[PDB]
């Protein structure tokens, strides 16, 4: 099926963000194992699985609407410290959820409502997953301490 | 069977109070649960569940009573910390405690045993679950300090 | 994450009008039984079951946006025969379908797809299960008369 | 255990009631199920044997204080009709009811408060079973016919 | 294998008569769902099911001998409340059984013997299980009236 | 509960192209299990009964909306070889494809919000299952020649 | 029973026609097998079965109408190629449906109905089993081309 | 259904003969019984086990057809011996075949194609099970004796 | 919660009662099986168990009034032969429902609903289990005399 | 541990081309998938997973070594015909041969051997399961056709 | 088989230290099970079952190249501390590594590669499991503080 | 892939060495089950089975880099007396042990890691299995004897 050549140019940007995050997530959960947080692991392997089924999600609708998929992931930028890894993602997931609200509205626009059930599906996950979660553990953070916090997570 | 008015009118006062006690359950364990703490959450969620069976019997037992069940909550006034809505949430089971032991004399004063009997299982409730387990929560925070509970609650 | 202050505003008087149709049904639900039209309990008891659940999407999405949640459910207004309960029940549903449709525009408008598509589905449920399923009961009394109703609905 | 005698005469009234109790749901049942009423003479049937504990546990408790039971049933007076034994049977609760009501201030007053506690418990089976499956079923005649309501009892 | 040119048009002819009773089956079957008669529903439910084997049948029979299936359903003429439904039911199925005989009669004619007997298969049907049921719940409703009928089918 | 004259009317509109498509589908599984093509047979078999469901979802939405549903399919166009026949579908479901974008505008523009979503989810299978299916089979023959491609269909 | 003279006489016929077509398939298959064919070898040694079953219904027919069976087969005529292996039994099976036909019009005329019912089983198996299939493999050879073909078959 | 008078007429009379053929097979295996011989006893009671299904598919035949089934068994006529029970059943089953023979070229006639195939499959009973089982058995006596048959039939 | 300190007082002198009869219980049992009453020995040692749990119940609640639970048993008084010991078990019994009588007065007294309940649970066990199963024994001995008695018990 | 400089360079040059390898896999699997290849699409998607297992490895022995990982993929060349895939996959896993004979031969002279290992291990996998593999995907389209070939992949 | 006597004597020197790590962990697991860390403990002996089959290999490797196991531990030095054990245990593998590290060198000079596979395999444990471990407790440390560290291995 | 024509040619000398081994092991085998020895049949069995497993690894890798396999086994030479056959077959371990020590550091030479890692996995199966197993034989039979060693062996 031919896609309106925009929508395909957007939702490979969408793409090659996911693709990002996918590697954000790959790194980040492989340092919190090496330094022994299990549960930070095991969250952030799974939200790194999630990622690659985001982008699998976007590509096979670019190659369904006759597409080229971008397959480079836009840089990354993992922290060093627990805490900044956490915000590094945070503000990843912040982009992602501007990114797909625009390309939301921008599948409205020409009338490609499959398109955008896919990006709404994913905004759903960004926002109610990914974002709440980390927002979560940095709220936790600043309750109990980050000493107590990282005790939690081994 | 025609119950006593002013049974049956005290009977509604409790009711409104235990639809209250729902309530401000149901927010504190969903504030909980936003914050991080599951096991918070899990409790408070469960005495959401048995204050909607307080209410319940009470709105059941009116209706055999040929009473009009009175269905508005009485106001609640949730905590905006974790310190400050266990606090409120013992001030209500305090209030309803009081409440109930009044019912319970009153009852006993128009012979209406039976209704009675179903006060004083609340009230056991009311006491030694979800009073007793308040009190039990502060405890801890005074013994060990709120941001090691706080860790516990994760 | 911070939401507009409108669509939180707006799935706040979303969320007291689904805790009074919870309420509404806590009720009815009773008074069916009370009455020992048990078909009738079953099946309000269950609508009270899934307002409740809708209540608790709102106040749970209206806290991820960090909104202070709406606690006082709106008043309710129950009938006191079988045809006055299911009519003051579909005044209810239609009034909460108009409110969910003006709410999925805000959305639409504040571009929060998210909550768009939590009022969408909720808005399905009160099409498509409660409101049908009210019009129906309405149209069995129409089509054999109301005793013969409700001799079915022991 | 030697109880109060007037404790004892009185637990032998109430005794008495509740042989006479199980013999009119004997016949009633019966009557049902000779009618093709099955729905009635499994309700009846029960409550005949739920009558047989309550007496029961009334002899057992005269036996423990050294009493002599009254093996006497009061004098049964059974209905003609479907409607004539159901306020037959709602008569008999409602005498049941200020009997019982009676005897828990008497237990209370000779401080015998387990044989009080017997009482309450029969009386909740009383109020809550018995006499209010009673006047539901008058409540069906009520509001959708006799014929309708008897048809339903098949 | 090639088929006598009447015996595939005549085929063709009940090919769209048995799409078209299917089609009336299903908009039938939908109308009882949507007013509440699940046991009409589920009847006519299971009619429409039989009338796609009939169709399905006369379809590959057709391309068997050769023949060009007609695929358009003859027009449809449903009711507009449970007797007309009923009837316009019973009027099909009286035209179907009607065609099908001479169709077998034809069919012996042009030494058919195998189309012959699929007919005969699905006259069988026509006038055992499908004519003779709409008989029935006609019969039904002379006997106890409209709504006694219409209760007995939610 | 009355829907817009409009909105149903282009519900009508959908569903005899539905009902269409289940009738295309019909005859083409048909042809292709005729020919020896069982793989053909169990897809397109497959694919008549989805579009057997987008039907009854349509019809059920337009008697919800208290509308009549019109149950003459559209014309159908059977192709005779098996590239017009998959040409023969894959222009139908273009067809269909752009009648559901225009609908979906339409029931935005007038509120509808539940009709929209239901039309959504059909747009998708449209595209994702039986479009892509169908391109994919053309995609097929193109690359090892179609004498390779039937085989491969026995 | 003594069957009518001309009757066994024609059904005689009939198996000796029935006892070859068995042999044309039991050499045909184990062609196939000897040239690595398994699913026609599979095919043709069910197809011997069957008409293993269909001389044996003839047999006892005859013998139950009192008549002697003719036990030699008819002369066969195998094929030395696939192509002419398929076309030997399609003209056979042509034979042995028009020797049917006739078998069934004599049946008929000599009020025979029970002959009559066993011949029309055993032509509709010849017509949608053994024909059917038969003008399916050579229509497959005719859209694929012999060489694909008989791969498939391997 | 209004079925043809004569067709009724001459169904009516073929049912009158089938609970004939019951009754004589009803006595006849409790006389094999009351004598020893189980396998005789066993073989009847089967037989009238069939009879009355026979009878019971023509009498629903005749009610489906508007008429009044003739419930009057026609004389039956038990033989005193083995060999003229034996006897006596093979005279009534050969009654029947040539009555049902005609019932069916009547049905034919009258163009009541499902009336003359439940006919064909009672026939087809008559012939194959039950008056071929009594040959054989009078087959058997005579190959054997009278003496070694009865010993196997113990 | 702080209890009133006349309440908490009299619960722990009916805790030092329990204790007492637990400690009564525990040396009666060893002596029972000491001397070959394996029953006895079973019985009394139930009843340890069961003392336990009644003092279990009056500690946990002087805990939750806010209370010291006094621990100090008092004084016990064992028998030296069955029926001294059997004498020794029913004085202790008596005393202690005559402690639990007024306890349970005193509960009424200060609105101790809840405490007052645990009393006459506590005081059905003393009455009903232990108090009548030790008149009963004594009962026996003097029925059948001291060594049929003692025999019955090995 | 800390590693030595040159051996962690290296192995996040490894790491690079990884990450490539698992992109190129991810995108060729999904385009084979989108053109019906189902058998071309489950190999590559398997290739996919163990190059993402060889990246974990190296990305996990990075961090242990106290390396930086290096997290951004080398270019990736997809082909846009199944044999351009092929040799572009092909291509890729003959340097990636190269790089790791190299990597082998490096950590050797810096006596890291257990880094050895784990590039030993998964030269293995690129020889012997991914470059194998796809020299005889390119062998099979030379013996028999590329039409022939891709058949076989459906 | 004799092997190269400089070998046997550097496994014989492997071998004593590995007897040394076994009983370094012996000691050290259980002072931390004295301690009250259960998890420690279960670690440090899993530990110590490791070493032991450490030493195993290369006890029964040096026999069967004819050497004699030298099978005196080296001293060991064991931690009086919770963190001087670990820096004790990690000073002990960095040891074994260097040590390692040039048997796998000295067996590649003799040309005992299967020696030197075994050499290999420990080597992988050390670094993998055994080193990174313990860097990590002590990363753990450094980053919530020893006291919360600890109390995480109760 | 294309090997190195060094390292191909030494593999095949090393695989006739297998194939020879294979051999020898064969006609040991069974000359050991023809004198009554199941226990050296079955372990020489089992050897020939890891030969033919050694051989097949080392045709498949020669087959894989493109190389041409020689098949003739080298010239076997077996024992006539359990003791020359034992030291037959230790004399070819010997041998093949030699072998594979020199194409191991060959493979190194020519940078063909996986070849290497073969040929070390089977030098360990050489020594560690079958060279230390034989050894063990001739080392008991020097220890109890050559009578008491081959009694143990039946
Ligand atoms: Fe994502
Ligand atoms: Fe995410
Ligand atoms: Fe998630
Ligand atoms: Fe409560
Ligand atoms: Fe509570
Ligand atoms: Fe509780
Ligand atoms: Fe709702
Ligand atoms: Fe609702
Ligand atoms: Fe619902
Ligand atoms: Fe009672
Ligand atoms: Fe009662
Ligand atoms: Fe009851
Ligand atoms: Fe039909
Ligand atoms: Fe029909
Ligand atoms: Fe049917
Ligand atoms: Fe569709
Ligand atoms: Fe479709
Ligand atoms: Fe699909
Ligand atoms: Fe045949
Ligand atoms: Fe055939
Ligand atoms: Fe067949
Ligand atoms: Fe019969
Ligand atoms: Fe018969
Ligand atoms: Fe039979
Ligand atoms: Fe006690
Ligand atoms: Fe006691
Ligand atoms: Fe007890
Ligand atoms: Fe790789
Ligand atoms: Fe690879
Ligand atoms: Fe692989
Ligand atoms: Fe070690
Ligand atoms: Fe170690
Ligand atoms: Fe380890
Ligand atoms: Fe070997
Ligand atoms: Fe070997
Ligand atoms: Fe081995
Ligand atoms: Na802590
Ligand atoms: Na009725
Ligand atoms: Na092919």
């Amino acid at each position: 099926m031919q896609g309106h050549p925009e929508v395909i140019d957007y939702l490979n940007t969408l793409l090659t963000g996911e693709l990002a995050a996918r590697d954000q997530y790959f790194i980040h959960s492989r340092m919190y194992e090496d330094w022994g947080f299990s549960k930070l692991y095991e969250r952030l392997n799974h939200e790194m699985e999630e990622e690659t089924q985001h982008a699998d999600a976007l590509l096979r609708r670019i190659l369904l609407l006759e597409g080229t998929p971008r397959m480079r992931p836009d840089d990354i930028h993992p922290g060093t410290t627990v805490p900044e890894m956490l915000e590094a993602d945070l503000k990843l997931e912040r982009h992602v959820r501007a990114a797909l609200a625009k390309g939301i509205a921008l599948c409205e626009q020409h009338k490609d409502f499959v398109s955008r059930d896919i990006l709404k599906a994913q905004l759903a996950d960004t926002e109610e997953d990914h974002a709440y979660w980390l927002e979560q553990q940095l709220g936790l953070i600043a309750r109990m301490g980050l000493e107590n916090y990282l005790q939690s997570q081994i």
